[PDB]
């Protein structure tokens, strides 16, 4: 029992991060294989971010403009590229300890587990949605970038962030593993801004699963709703609208605890008109968005408690 | 900018995890140098949890009677004895992942990393409080026990916990490294039952710290308190009685901010008064108590955003 926000074990991440430094502008790299992967803005001065030509900047560096620090051990540069907003650094060793791994670029509405580093040293652990507005709500301070983002199944890395920025309203942001961000974001100085946000509803749907399976109905009701009235609702509370596709997505979620999606729904639309009435779901006070469909499978018994 | 319940990067101790077997009953053991440390319940069938004799039960066993699973490799036990509630199995092999470590006990109030683990296999990695009485709300399911809790300083695994029951409110409740239980519970089956609860004072001032630390500064007011006064208040919303003690503990984050522990006592006083009239900190509607003075000053800035 219980439900908690649970990240994926770090080690297979950790054994990759090492240390990036060019000229006096330090930040953490990703080691797979004979590769080193970091935020291009390592090239930069403070200075440069006003208004960088990155192209301009990376033609000016040679391989041993490049440190490559992987704990004690020197990592010798032998080739280098930018890839969209990412720098490839190619080194004379391949990391040994690089896990089975990919690349994925993740959706709106989807978790990840963030392993925050500095100095190439990893400091802590915790478990990210990428929200509507293609911001994450981190904990990162000066050195973080290069930080990855990354989801584990069977053994296999899937690596999914990398991070570049913080926005003036303490969100972040970056990249893919190609170097695409999330977001219109750019790395440069700009007034840019995290967008307006929604409650990811397919995410909260799948925590009031969570709290059928794990024993707790209270919150339910003898009242069904159509998709279309009950995203009437979801427009006035700023949920994103509910679509067939995310109601096909709650079907085994549905099966186990026998509560028909839409009649889920009405109890989600009550919740949204009478609030919660003092009373908690799972222990929080308030309806929980960053828990996937995926996630509550993940960490919830497979048997309900009836 | 931001702040999230993060834990440690759970690598060193991944390491450390194997299976144990006794007959027809599997749960996780913790390997490190040629030490196997598990729950004493592992000799138990399900009937004997009853009213188990664990002196009596152990005496029918021999080194043979026990199987270790480290990854793909069987481990040889060629020694056993019981520690308090473990079971400590010497083994033919040094685990080669051994980190630097101790056992620690930790007190009331204190936070750790645990390392959710199925069959030897690490599943997932979060952060629990040592609850006032004693549980921690955990999320672990059936095969979770010998499951661990973990700090890290310095590359140092300090480990603190290992999982025994689940009791009937759904949280946790285990052993130090040395098998002795937290709280008045036992590993056999009673009428026991987690005692009241009541917050953490310490730690909500130390988030209310972080919070003015991150830039917020809504709920400070012009009054201040004497520490009788506070503790009127604090008996009646449950709030553990504060003392001079955890007032000096609160020094350095006093000090970065400039607000007299006794003027953040006077603002918690008003919250508990007036609640938060819809307003958050850090993000949260509730007044969180799971993070430590040290977890704070862990994640923040250095330099408070004045
Ligand atoms: O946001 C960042 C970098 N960053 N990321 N996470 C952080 C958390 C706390 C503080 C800063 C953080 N910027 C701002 C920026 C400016 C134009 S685009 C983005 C940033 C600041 C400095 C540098 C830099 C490059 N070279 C030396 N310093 C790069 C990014
Ligand atoms: O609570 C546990 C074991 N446990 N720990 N975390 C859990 C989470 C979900 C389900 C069970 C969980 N018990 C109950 C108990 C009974 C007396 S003392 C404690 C438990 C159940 C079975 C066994 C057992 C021993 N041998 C075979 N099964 C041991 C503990």
């Amino acid at each position: 029992s219980g439900f908690r926000k649970m990240a994926f074990p770090s080690g297979k991440v950790e054994g990759c991060m090492v240390q990036v430094t060019c000229g006096t502008t330090t930040l953490n790299g990703l080691w797979l294989d004979d590769t080193v992967y970091c935020p291009r803005h390592v090239i930069c001065t403070a200075e440069d971010m006003l208004n960088p030509n990155y192209e301009d900047l990376l033609i000016r560096k040679s391989n041993h403009s490049f440190l490559v620090q992987a704990g004690n051990v020197q990592l010798r540069v032998i080739g280098h590229s930018m890839q969209n907003c990412l720098l490839r650094l190619k080194v004379d060793t391949s990391n040994p300890k690089t896990p089975k791994y990919k690349f994925v670029r993740i959706q709106p509405g989807q978790t990840f587990s963030v392993l925050a580093c500095y100095n190439g040293s990893p400091s802590g652990v915790y478990q990210c949605a990428m929200r509507p507005n293609h911001t994450i709500k981190g904990s990162f301070l000066n050195g973080s970038c290069g930080s990855v983002g990354f989801n584990i199944d069977y053994d296999c890395v899937s690596f999914c962030y990398m991070h570049h920025m913080e926005l003036p309203t303490g969100v972040h942001a970056g990249t893919d593993l190609e170097g695409k961000f999330y977001g219109p974001f750019v790395d440069r100085q700009t007034a840019q801004a995290a967008g307006t946000d929604t409650t990811i509803t397919l995410n909260v749907l799948a925590w009031l699963y969570a709290a059928v399976i794990n024993g707790d109905r209270w919150f339910l009701n003898r009242f069904t709703t159509t998709l279309n009235d009950f995203n009437l609702v979801a427009m006035k509370y700023n949920y994103e609208p509910l679509t067939q596709d995310h109601v096909d997505i709650l079907g085994p979620l549905s099966a186990q605890t026998g509560i028909a999606v839409l009649d889920m729904c009405a109890a989600l639309k009550e919740l949204l008109q009478n609030g919660m009435n003092g009373r908690t779901i799972l222990g929080s006070t308030i309806l929980e968005d960053e828990f996937t469909p995926f996630d509550v499978v993940r960490q919830c018994s497979g048997v309900t408690f009836q």
